[PDB]
């Protein structure tokens, strides 16, 4: 399996997948895929080098961002459910799996996030229990 | 990006990556991800070089499968939500991508399959419609 199989598949992946590296107290992105522009809504130009905090807009008062944040500086993978919000402003629900990886070329430990829209399960499950 | 990266996506992807060659009427199997694994339910070494069509079980009566043998022989990607079974026999709803690609370290079309489970969703939906 070479690198341009491992693009391809990537590039095929039903949920976005990203990449990003450490610089203080943001983690700014260096790699987005197709799946990731078209759930959020943003381009690959406007969505490099700045974190990922702007798909939470205002809605700054999550549990996820506590547990996200205690786990990438510990080194551990999390899995948690955010609300956050297109370019648009349309609200989804996506559950981010970190994954903190370390990179043999430069030694230096980047985080790759699988983004999963979850909004349309979330929308059932309160539909049927107004039922 | 380098393939180190590229290989700690796939396995942290949660979604079933495969990729799988072409033998004549059969697609055997030559990468498998642990989201295979867990989500099927076999191991590596069973699934391996053989059709993910065992996935079906005694259900092979599905109008997707001459879709999917259209679009892999027409080099085109397709994408169906399919009735398999795991190991254990549990039926899941599988919705499944399938991406020929052309590798060119030997210029061979390889197809990229992406399993992703939508079992409860159907259910839901279904629940919803019932309901209603
Ligand atoms: C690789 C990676 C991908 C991320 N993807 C998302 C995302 O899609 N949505 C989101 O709300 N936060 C995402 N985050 C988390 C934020 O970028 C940010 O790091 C986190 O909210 C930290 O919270 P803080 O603002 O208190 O520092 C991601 C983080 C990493 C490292
Ligand atoms: C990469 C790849 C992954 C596949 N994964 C599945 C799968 O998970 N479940 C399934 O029912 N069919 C899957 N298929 C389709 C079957 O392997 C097979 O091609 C299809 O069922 C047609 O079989 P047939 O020739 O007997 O009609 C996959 C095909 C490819 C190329």
């Amino acid at each position: 399996i070479n690198a341009q199989l491992l693009q391809s598949m990537v590039d095929a992946s039903n949920d976005g997948i990203v990449v990003a590296e450490k610089e203080g107290d943001d983690t700014i992105l260096i790699y987005v895929n197709a799946a990731f522009e078209y759930l959020t809504g943003y381009s690959r130009d406007e969505t490099l080098y700045q974190d990922c905090r702007f798909l939470q807009g205002d809605d700054r008062d999550q549990l996820g961002r506590a547990r996200i944040r205690k786990a990438m500086a510990e080194g551990r993978p999390c899995r948690e459910v955010l609300r956050n919000y297109r370019k648009d402003g349309s609200a989804f629900w996506n559950e981010l799996s970190i994954t903190p990886v370390k990179s043999d070329f430069d030694q230096r430990t980047y985080f790759i996030g699988i983004q999963k829209d979850v909004s349309r399960q979330v929308e059932l499950e309160r539909e049927l229990a107004e039922l």
